[PDB]
């Protein structure tokens, strides 16, 4: 697909049970510092309760994009795993934006609605990265949660399974995400 | 001038000095992802050896432009940077298309033919963004080249004199160029 050009559709999982989302928001602020924006279309898909926010095209200027990241609220609980895919891919790969998408599941914990069919559909957009958020899980042995997080990415899961146990961790992984995703030379 | 509609006439300098012209081609890819397809038209003025390629009128949608950028060949050497004027200000913004022009000089190195007249004629097209490429000079203190590259744009050089002493810069600078051009309003 397109070289360098990407579309970071961040599934901003805003769980209300998260111990201070400020840290996560800070990580997002750092993302744009490493990820050479403009070409990329960071879609702020705030979900868990809310249904998305910033679309692919609206992000006209970097400075304004940052204002959005900071302004992003938080609230939710029910993890619609497969539901995300539909709300993501379908409404993201539209002609009024296009470009090579980059699915980023920032989902916290497991998902209640089974994925299954979505896996077969992933191939349409590709690059389904899985940020193993264990925010709420930090208070109890996840185990099963981890097992539910693993079978999310397509080909080459390991290179997309970015850990995020505590909200403070994402700040470091944020960099690695951009660097790796940039060199994503597969199809 | 009016908003949205722009004529990004990019002087795609294809000098052999620019090791791996791919970066120059990719720079346009990035810009397109930020530009307003259909309205804006990036002219692939591959001049330095070849006599240009893609004009403003032909390419309509992003799906057309991108593939052409990649398909673009390469060839050039003689420092005829100044010669671009006629090929741009005259041959591009002709009655067969017109629309709000924007001169983008991606010229590599200096130009033996004095600017003078061309520089004064800039006002006919306006917005002569200068990209200070110097790949051949990446291994030695250019200095003189830098001094010949600076006095190229119209009023306020700084906001148009985007450096490119090495191919690694263009892919990054493209972000600054894109976002700024999106709100380019002076006359």
């Amino acid at each position: 697909k397109e070289m360098s050009d990407r579309v970071l559709i961040f599934a901003v999982d805003a769980s209300g049970s998260a111990a201070v989302l400020s840290e996560a928001k800070g990580a997002v602020e750092l993302l744009l510092g490493r990820a050479y924006a403009a070409r990329d279309h960071v879609s702020l898909i705030t979900f868990r309760g809310t249904a998305a926010q910033v679309l692919l095209q609206p992000s006209r200027s970097l400075t304004q994009t940052k204002r959005q990241l900071q302004g992003l609220p938080g609230g939710g609980g029910t993890p619609l795993a497969s539901g995300m895919e539909m709300a993501m891919v379908t409404a993201k790969q539209a002609r009024s934006r296009g470009m090579t998408p980059t699915i980023a599941l920032l989902t916290d914990g497991r998902g209640n609605i089974a994925l299954d069919g979505t896996a077969n559909r992933e191939l349409a957009g590709e690059q389904a990265t899985k940020v193993a958020r264990a925010i709420r899980a930090s208070g109890m042995p996840a185990v099963i949660i981890d097992t539910a997080m693993r079978p999310n990415p397509a080909l080459v899961d390991l290179a997309r399974t970015m850990d995020a146990h505590y909200i403070a961790l994402p700040r470091a992984t944020a960099h690695k995400m951009a660097d790796v995703l940039g060199a994503a030379l597969e199809a």
